[PDB]
């Protein structure tokens, strides 16, 4: 056995031993019990970043510490291909974006094999393949024809200097963000899923998730955003009916969440789209100027709230139906078209946002609402002018001293009978459109012929395949420039007919690999049959914070899709889930002669302040923050790879921060998991080179000196420590310091005697393979320096409770060291003054 600790000595021969072992390739074996760990797969970006190697370490503890308790482990890996990126590359460098995919994926597939983590690479997948692809076209097609799909105009984002489609993201004042010029909206046909048909489903399924982070669950119900409210009709007034046609002259109608304050409203706001604010507009130019201030607006619902509210009046009054009082409507920005009526009621005094608008313009406030004594103020909001539970009206008429509900009904059966209103269901949930106009994405499987209408692929034509040989230019999409790809023959008619040229929103490849990964070699369906069965679902999700919310949606609906249609039987697809914090950096900046900062990567400077490996010229120390090239800060994983090893990268990452938190980069970090790595290599050569291996000791441990039995009580209990930290808390920082605390006591303890040496083989041999889902090359390694068996068969330490049991500690008695005073008087008794441990005072 080598002296020195040297990783790349050992790490290629531990993967060959791996490898050759196919340990982790595995089948659907029914006489071993599964286990589906995944993490959540990258794009082919080029090469590995700092967070993928955290997410992926993740992954790979929790997998082999399930091998290492004997279950049969999936842990799948594969290549989230389509999107811009590619054709970003592709514009830039002049290369197809298939060719620089594939270049990436090779290389990053190397990156992650050198890693070492235990993946079935015989189950790789790469989403830009038509092998692949053609499912989603295929479920595309079944869902078209059961209208689960449908085909609807819709609004985007057009810049001119570009000549394609610009996300809301991408738009900054009204302008494109790689060209400044103004976008305009133009209506363009798009496909969409019918995702509000499962919105009750993928609510309340959310409940069944008991393994889930709360937040990921809350932020869920929150996006779907379902209330449970009150249909509420208000007459035009007879003055206001000018310019109005059919329902909108004979009533303005508005959904709220709040009709225990219908007495409350002082106005309504109504959209900018809406007939009445167009009737207002008719002969008012600033009611014209905001409505077309409102419809050039192109916000982003992570950014609706920031946005400050306006309104305009209108002069159209409208009456409210359960006190007659005449309303003004107020043309408002934040009422959008689209989700319900598209108007609102205001009640400023029990709701923030009214309360803020009508403070901007004076509006009244009429408090509804009473909690306790609490006093009102009609200038200053307070949290309970919005409660809701612990509440009663005031000033409301015969409606008062009701609490919500009550007022609820009370309201509901005031307005029914009078026609004027009625109960409704919500959601904020849109549905969800696409169709991407961009070219490395999965082709949309419909034809559009003149005479059958749009009309889907057959199941026997697909996949409708990508052609990889093509260089985006940068002046409109290159599919729509392609007769040779477009131009056809319709598949009902036979004649002359042309393809969809847009493609599918790449969020579909990512809702449904998952269930690829059990057989993804399968030429006649999604997944196999068989393969979804024996591995249901995902037992262990891993992924970043970032998709808390459009992925894990998506994929819950997928899943719901394709149980419906009978491919699978699982209603969830991810058992538990584990977000991952981010990772940050210092960065490094010297400052512009154009009054600028110019941002230097941390691994072309040196710190002493700190200065330049070029130049020498100092560079300015600046804040932490996210690896990003923003502010070129990311570290490169792969030097550290090549200066350390994997087992220091791993261990750094595992060691630093809990999953959740934030990892921050840090040198001094990496030299201390090296370190410990070099600590324990020599640990186990110090103990060989004294004696060799011997038998664990194992037994009764009578007999044992005190030194000795604190060594294995120490032992016994890092053994149940370590498991409790990667089956139940996943916290892997806690399990490496309480495996460093094990070898503390061990460096303490005289194992010297023949005993001793037994005791110490134990010790060893169980801190190799408590480490070994974190760095399974050294552990690989040093366990075959201490025992000729299979690390993975002789599997996860198991707890020896008799190591735990603690000793025995006018008349004297006996009792446990861990009993306790309320019955070392009732012992005694066979005032107390117990003396814990020497007597007992019968008084
Ligand atoms: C399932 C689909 C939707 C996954 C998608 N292809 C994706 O996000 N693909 S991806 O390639 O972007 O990232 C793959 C996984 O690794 C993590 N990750 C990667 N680079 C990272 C950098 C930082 C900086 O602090 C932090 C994290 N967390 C990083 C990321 O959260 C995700 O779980
Ligand atoms: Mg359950
Ligand atoms: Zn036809």
């Amino acid at each position: 056995m080598q002296e020195h600790y040297q990783p790349a000595a050992i790490e290629p021969a531990a993967q060959k031993k791996w490898d050759d072992a196919r340990i982790s390739n595995v089948s659907e074996d029914a006489s071993k019990p599964k286990y589906y760990c995944l993490s959540m797969f990258p794009y082919p970006s080029g090469k590995l970043h700092m967070g993928h190697v955290r997410n992926y370490t993740i992954g790979d503890v929790l997998s082999r510490f399930k091998l290492l308790n004997g279950f049969n482990v999936m842990q799948p890996m594969g290549w989230d291909a389509f999107g811009m990126p590619a054709e970003n590359a592709a514009m830039k460098n002049n290369v197809a974006p298939a060719a620089w995919t594939y270049d990436n994926i090779e290389y990053m597939k190397t990156q992650l094999k050198s890693l070492g983590f235990a993946v079935d690479w015989e189950r790789e997948v790469a989403t830009c393949k038509p092998e692949y692809y053609r499912w989603e076209q295929w479920l595309f097609t079944k869902l078209f024809e059961k209208g689960i799909v449908y085909r609807k105009n819709g609004t985007v984002n057009w810049d001119p200097v570009d000549q394609t489609v610009l996300a809301n993201e991408q738009v900054i004042d009204g302008r494109g963000w790689r060209s400044g010029a103004l976008i305009e909206k133009r209506e363009i046909p798009m496909y969409y899923f019918k995702i509000t048909d499962y919105a009750e489903e993928l609510l309340n399924d959310l409940d069944k998730l008991e393994h889930w982070p709360e937040q990921v669950k809350t932020m869920q119900r929150n996006w779907i955003g379902k209330s449970r409210g009150m249909t509420v009709r208000f007459a035009v007034s007879d003055d206001s009916k000018q310019g109005l046609e059919g329902d909108y002259a004979k009533f303005l109608q508005v959904y709220t969440t709040r009709p225990d304050t219908l007495m409350g409203a002082t106005y309504v706001a109504v959209a900018a789209e809406h007939p009445l604010a167009t009737a207002a507009a008719a002969d008012k130019p600033e009611l014209q100027a905001f409505i077309a201030e409102c419809k050039a607006g192109s916000v982003a619902e992570a950014d609706m709230a920031t946005m400050e509210k306006k309104g305009v009046p209108t002069g159209r009054y409208v009456v409210n139906p359960l006190n007659g009082d005449k309303l003004e409507v107020w043309i408002a920005n934040y009422v959008l078209w689209g989700y319900g009526d598209g108007a609102v009621m205001a009640v400023p005094a029990h709701d923030e946002r009214d309360f803020e608008f009508a403070a901007k313009y004076n509006l009244p406030k009429k408090q509804v609402i009473a909690v306790g004594d609490n006093a009102f103020d009609a200038n200053r909001w307070q949290e309970w002018y919005g409660d809701k539970e612990n509440g009663v009206l005031v000033n409301s008429g015969d409606l008062d001293g009701l609490d919500f509900q009550t007022a609820f009904d009370a309201v509901a059966a005031k307005l029914q009978s009078q026609g004027a209103g009625e109960p409704k269901t919500q959601y904020r949930l849109r549905d969800w459109g696409i169709s991407r106009q961009r070219y490395w994405g999965c082709p949309i499987p419909i034809v559009h012929c003149e005479k059958c209408g749009n009309v889907p692929v057959p199941a026997d034509q697909l996949p409708v395949v990508l052609p990889e040989n093509v260089v985006p230019d940068g002046m409109g999409s290159p599919l729509a420039k392609m007769p040779e790809f477009y131009e056809t023959s319709c598949p009902c008619c036979g004649g002359a007919a042309k393809r969809e040229t847009d493609t599918m929103d790449t969020f579909i490849e990512s809702s449904w690999y998952f269930f690829r990964y059990m057989s993804p070699k399968f030429s006649d369906g999604m997944v196999s049959a068989e393969s979804a069965k024996y591995w249901g679902a995902v037992d262990q999700y891993i992924g970043g914070i970032e998709h808390a919310i459009l992925h894990l949606l998506y994929a819950r609906f997928f899943t719901k899709l394709m149980r419906d249609e009978g491919l699978v039987n699982v209603d969830e697809p991810f058992e538990r889930l584990l977000t991952q914090g981010m990772v940050v950096c210092e960065t490094y900046y010297r400052e512009n002669d154009k009054g600028g900062k110019d941002w230097i990567n941390p691994a072309d400077v040196e710190l002493t302040s700190a200065v330049l490996k070029a130049d020498g010229l100092p560079v300015v120390i600046s804040g932490t923050e996210k690896m990003s090239k923003s502010k070129n800060n990311g570290v490169d994983p792969q030097e550290l790879i090549n200066a350390y090893g994997a087992d220091t990268a791993r261990l750094f990452m595992m060691f630093a921060a809990p999953p959740e938190q934030s990892l921050e980069w840090s040198d001094s970090g990496v030299e201390g998991a090296h370190r410990f790595l070099r600590r324990l290599w020599r640990t186990v050569y110090e103990y060989l080179k004294q004696g060799g291996a011997v038998k664990a000791f194992a037994g009764n441990q009578d007999g044992l000196s005190k030194e000795l039995k604190d060594l294995r009580h120490k032992l016994h209990s890092t053994t149940a420590k370590v498991s409790d930290d990667y089956g139940r808390r996943q916290q892997f920082n806690t399990a490496i310091a309480a495996v460093m605390e094990l070898l503390n006591q061990y460096d303490k303890t005289d194992t010297g005697s023949e005993q001793g040496r037994a005791v110490a083989q134990e010790v060893l041999e169980a801190a190799v393979r408590l480490l070994w889902p974190i760095v399974p090359h050294i552990c690989e390694t040093l366990w075959s320096e201490l025992n000729g068996a299979k690390l993975w068969e002789a599997g996860w330490p198991t707890v020896d409770e008799a190591a735990l049991v603690k000793s025995e500690i006018r008349g004297k008695i006996t009792v446990a060291a861990d009993a306790s005073k309320a019955d070392l008087e009732a012992a005694a008794l066979a005032k107390i003054i117990v003396v814990p441990g020497r007597l007992v005072n019968i008084v």
